[PDB]
């Protein structure tokens, strides 16, 4: 298994690391049909989503998607610094695959 | 694909944005049958609900409804500023579709 | 839908509003068989339960009963002021139907 | 229903009340197979478990066992004073049936 | 049942205790397919994983794996001192079986 988010990210196509080293500026979530998603931004203007669960996702990802939205919410509310995001870059906004928090 | 709550809200019929830029004044939740819901207010008098799950809701919204009530409760307890709500305005109280939190 | 806990409470038989405007003094929870419940008290001694799930509850209430116990626990730990409880008064301790929190 | 943890405890065989009036000293949790459990200690050395789910448990206890482990973790992290534990004393460590928290 | 993490750890093949007595330095989690995992590090450079659920796990471990990730996140965010980890040291990074927190 990978030892860090960068090596994990590199195991997948259509991904990249964004380095933030900053707390989340805004947290948005929706229960509207077909847009059951979260959106976060940073004060540098960067915007990211947790995608709506879809047919691209495998069964094991369903709980992890829910966990990620839990993580983003509590990160936002505690002003935790986000180090990096691994995202898929074939979606707009870029879609979160992984998060690291440090410092 | 929307990048913010206003753009997401605009995808639906019978919605509008309310801008609060304030913490939640009160949080109410009920387990009574057929009224399994939450109600929030703001000091300006505005009142909003998370609707009881109904047949209007598609299957994917049910999990998101539960998440929204989790979000409103922890927002209330942490005195987090709510930036905007996207609501359906064909319900009273207006029914929450999405929330953004920012300072 | 109800605008507030008082109007909600009025929709049900065997209920009353208790106005506390105080934090929870004690929180008790049990996993013992046939007593899977929570009990709260306020400083003055007034005691309330979240009932064990039973035949009187409809299925939609089950997730809400779990949510209420989550709410009481976090309210207790954060010393959140409880405004009102809507309770069924045909049970001892009186059984919580809804809670409102306001500072 | 019982008004308090002491009266609840007395409804069961093989139980006793421990009166701690103290925060949890240590919190341990395990995902190892057949030891999916939590263990807590107090400064006085007293040690308690939340048992692995087993044949002695009834269905209604399953969610309550999971809730108890949630409660112990957050109690530990917030340094919440535990008033009493109701435990089964036919197990070692004594097995938690109920917890009360009060200032 | 075991009374502490060291005795619990010793019930299993291919494990060891690490004594950290330190807060978690970084927390990483992933929803990427087949890497639905968490990774933590400590300032001394030690790295640990919560393994992706797989065929080596029995059903009862699944909820406990999810719990462990919840615990590591909140331990990280609260800067809780981790006393010990029980890990399987036949994986890289070492895979967490249990955690103790004290002091
Ligand atoms: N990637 C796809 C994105 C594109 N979008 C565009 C918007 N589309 C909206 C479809 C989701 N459906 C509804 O929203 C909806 C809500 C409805 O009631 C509202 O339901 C609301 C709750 O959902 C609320 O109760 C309100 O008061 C009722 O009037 C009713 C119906 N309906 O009768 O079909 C549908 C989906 C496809
Ligand atoms: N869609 C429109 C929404 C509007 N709603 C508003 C409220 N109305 C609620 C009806 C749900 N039913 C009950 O609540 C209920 C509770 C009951 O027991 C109480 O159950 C209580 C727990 O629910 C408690 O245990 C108490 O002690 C028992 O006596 C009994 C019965 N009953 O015998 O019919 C009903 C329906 C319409
Ligand atoms: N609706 C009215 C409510 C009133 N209640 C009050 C309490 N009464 C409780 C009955 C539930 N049963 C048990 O508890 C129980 C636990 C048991 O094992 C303990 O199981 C315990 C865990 O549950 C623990 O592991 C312990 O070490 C074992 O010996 C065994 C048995 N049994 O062999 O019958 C029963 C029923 C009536
Ligand atoms: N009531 C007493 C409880 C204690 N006792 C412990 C030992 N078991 C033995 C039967 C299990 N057989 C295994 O072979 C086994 C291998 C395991 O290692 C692997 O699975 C692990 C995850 O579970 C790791 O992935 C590890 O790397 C991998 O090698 C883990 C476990 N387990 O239960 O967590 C079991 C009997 C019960
Ligand atoms: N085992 C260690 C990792 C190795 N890894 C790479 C090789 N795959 C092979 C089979 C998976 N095939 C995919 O094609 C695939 C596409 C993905 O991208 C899409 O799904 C993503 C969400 O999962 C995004 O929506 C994205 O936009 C969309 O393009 C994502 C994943 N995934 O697992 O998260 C898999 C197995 C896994």
């Amino acid at each position: 298994t990978p030892q860090n988010i960068t090596d994990l990210c590199a195991e997948y196509h259509n991904t990249q690391i964004h380095t933030l080293n900053d707390k989340i500026f805004s947290y948005t979530e929706s229960l509207a049909g077909k847009r059951e998603m979260a959106i976060i931004t940073f004060k540098n203007g960067a915007t990211f989503q947790v995608e709506v669960p879809g047919s691209q996702h495998i069964d094991s990802q369903k709980k992890a998607i829910e966990r990620m939205k839990d993580t983003l919410r509590i990160a936002y509310l505690t002003e935790a610094k986000v180090e990096k995001l691994c995202v898929w870059n074939n979606k707009t906004p870029h879609a979160i695959a992984a998060i690291s928090m440090a410092n």
